[PDB]
């Protein structure tokens, strides 16, 4: 059941089952060796996440993506992080895992290596949240990063969203809350931008 | 399906079935009269929400609730409900659903019915939510609702929570969105501590 519904979340995450989709639970089945019971049982609990859409007298979808998705996301992003930022800041500024990633971001400036980058994306803002201890919040955003993965692909401008993580970082350790929050936001607002021109290719 | 599931979370919500209590899927949907597939449909969707815990090779039991519980749910509250109070403030100010709860609100302090409390405590803090016509933070907060509904048994301090949303909704209607916001914190830390203190009794 586990193990089957991280297998197909990765699939529908890397779009090896494309938006929209139309998804049989027997065809699944075969074509993963998994009995049909823990397929359903997978595909109940993406339906209950909003990867997967129940259509009545149809069956089951993998989500489409339009520009709602997009922008509730982002919303939710902002709401939660900086809460969680303003907050847990001292928390956050002092972590060996702020320095961490603070190397990988500046391995990212020289080599715009995309891998790596999207290591320290998803490290720096699940920090952000994990710092709060709130197990509810984090599994919470754990979700919200699965909508963020499915819209990678529109996801362009790494190079300077790495800029955006390098300046926030050196306000969150200079001690400049206000100044952090407000770029933490704006980078929330410049990606959301982007991500929605994307969309319309 | 949902009906199924949602029979099971009123009856879990209600203390129907006790916090804690083992449940048994033979047994239950024997009681409601119906296949056992959507009882077990219902109470996997109900342990990935938290309010059911599925114990490896034993079964299904109904949460505890604990310290921890409560708390990270008073969090999450005051992050959602602070974000919405904030950035749709005016538009929560002069709603006509803010008209009929300060309605309720008088209902109850002259008459300190608990049923009238119950649901203008709801209607209010889901309208915060409600007010951001974001789908996304409109359905999370759905279940967080449902944890703070889990333990109405602990929380007995209507008469004076009441008082306290006459003075919040007063500040919104005054157009103080800063004291608004100190109030709302200060209800729902409030709330905590009581709801905590309740459990040790």
């Amino acid at each position: 059941r586990t193990k089957v519904y991280n297998l197909l979340k990765e699939m529908i995450l890397n779009h090896e089952l494309k938006l929209g989709e139309k998804l049989n639970v027997r065809e699944l089945s075969e074509k993963l060796g998994i009995s049909f019971t823990p397929v359903r049982d997978a595909l109940l609990q993406l339906a209950t996440e909003g990867l997967v859409k129940v259509v009545p007298r149809v069956g089951f979808f993998v989500t489409d993506v339009d520009e709602k998705f997009i922008r509730e996301t982002i919303e939710t992003r902002i709401m939660m992080e900086v809460f969680c930022l303003e907050n847990y800041f001292d928390k956050i500024a002092g972590s060996e895992e702020l320095l961490e990633i603070k190397g990988e971001i500046d391995d990212v400036e020289k080599s715009a290596k995309r891998e790596i980058f999207d290591d320290s994306d998803e490290r720096l803002h699940k920090l952000f949240i994990r710092a709060s201890g709130n197990e509810l919040i984090i599994s919470l955003y754990e979700k919200i990063w699965d909508r963020i993965d499915l819209v990678r692909h529109l996801n362009e401008r790494y190079v300077v969203s790495n800029r955006e993580h390098k300046e926030l970082i050196e306000r969150i350790i200079s001690g400049d809350k206000e100044g952090a929050i407000e770029k933490l936001k704006e980078h929330l607002k410049n990606v959301e931008a982007e991500t929605i021109k994307n969309l319309y290719t």
